[PDB]
């Protein structure tokens, strides 16, 4: 069990570039690929799904600028990125990306439109930052001072570097922040992230920016929270479940969190529950933009390519309608984006679940419905209720 964060608030890491720990190369430099017998001449599934063709109809993300915290991004001009500087390599400025994910994640948000394919991001006028600030083929080196201490984790590493991270995209100007990270530990274990959670409240209510967050995919670090327990209605979202603490994710809904849909428009399997997920996206057998701004839907695998997955996807669909939003209704505070995004999204059973939160997104909708804007940011207590 666990109980949601506590932001402390005059934490506020300082603005400074690199990594944690210093690091080293693990993994060879990786590249995107392409599944046998695709035509991306094709609309993309996602494309179809969320009626991007129909949004773009009401705004492009012309004006505002999106800050891609990711593995890098290696531009192009279908992904013209700007460097926002590198958290992993003390010399590095975030246009490099070695892990075949990044360059992905900004052209859903903001990848050009082609006359020979048919991609395109969601918001195609978008100015792109990007800000690499983790990756698996270059990782923090010598050995653990305290192997016991939760705070000399990688897992804690990145999460100190991701709280500076985070300072720098808000005073570089960004007004949407997509955060692919999900740092996934044990309720047991305890992390000081108290210079996260002030980063984001800087961020979100000093400098006005949105944040997207992934929810986070299972794996060897982060195993699938248990759903609710229906015997106890005083906890209906199930905190007193929880046995993975999932971070930035659990700042919901400072942040907004969102899960991944397939195909069928079902959550899935690998999308990390949990009390914070707010709401949700295509992120299965995706296509995106590669390193020259070219179609690519896989990335190499050890039994051949392996389709695009992933909740830093979905939360790239995410982040790119909450910047059509920004240039429809430029007035909205960050509050008021998350509000009609998850307002106007398709609500699951229950109205709000821990795989889809809210529900999946409609962009459309979001672009449209005339609804109460709600609060100029997002209301807090200073006391627990009992």
């Amino acid at each position: 069990m666990i109980d949601p964060p506590v932001i402390d608030a005059g934490a506020v890491p300082p603005d400074e570039t690199g990594p944690d720990q210093p690091t080293e190369q693990r993994k060879i430099c990786a590249t995107p690929t392409v599944m046998p017998n695709s035509n991306f001449a094709d609309r993309p599934w996602a494309n179809d799904y969320l009626r991007i063709q129909e949004a773009q109809k009401f705004a492009t993300g012309a004006g505002v600028t999106v800050a891609v915290i990711d593995t890098g991004v290696n531009g192009s001009p279908r992904v013209p990125a700007e460097p926002g500087g590198d958290f992993v390599d003390a010399a590095g400025n975030g246009m490099s990306d070695c892990d075949a994910h990044g360059t992905m994640t900004a052209a859903i948000i903001g990848g050009r439109p082609s006359p020979t394919d048919g991609f395109v991001g969601m918001a195609p006028d978008v100015r792109l930052l990007s800000l690499r600030q983790t990756s698996v083929a270059f990782q923090p080196k010598g050995a653990r001072q305290d192997p016991n201490d939760p705070n000399t984790t990688q897992t804690a590493g990145s999460i100190r570097s991701l709280a500076r991270s985070v300072v720098h995209a808000a005073n570089l100007g960004a007004q949407v922040i997509n955060i692919s990270e999900a740092a996934c530990y044990k309720v047991t274990r305890r992390i000081d992230e108290t210079s996260l959670g002030a980063a984001i409240n800087y961020a979100v209510n000093v400098k006005g920016a949105v944040i997207v967050v992934a929810a986070g995919n299972t794996g060897q670090d982060c195993s699938q929270n248990p759903p609710p327990d229906p015997s106890v209605p005083s906890d209906p979202r199930g905190w007193r479940e929880v046995q993975t603490i999932v971070s930035p994710a659990w700042y919901d809904p400072l942040v907004l969190t969102v899960g991944s849909i397939g195909q069928n428009g079902q959550p899935s399997n690998f999308s990390m529950s949990g009390p914070w997920v707010g709401a949700a996206a295509p992120g299965e057998n995706l296509t995106s933009l590669g390193y020259d701004g070219q179609p690519v839907n896989a990335t190499p695998g050890e039994d051949g390519p392996v389709p695009l997955n992933g909740t830093s996807f979905s939360a790239a669909y995410v982040s790119g309608l909450a910047a059509l939003v920004k240039q429809r209704f430029p007035d909205l505070t960050p509050a008021q984006i998350i509000n009609r995004i998850t307002a106007t999204a398709r609500h699951p059973g229950g109205g709000v679940d821990n795989y889809v939160g809210a529900g999946v997104i409609d962009p459309v909708a979001a672009l449209t419905w005339e609804i109460p804007d709600g609060p100029e940011k997002a209301p807090f207590r200073v006391k627990e209720v009992p």
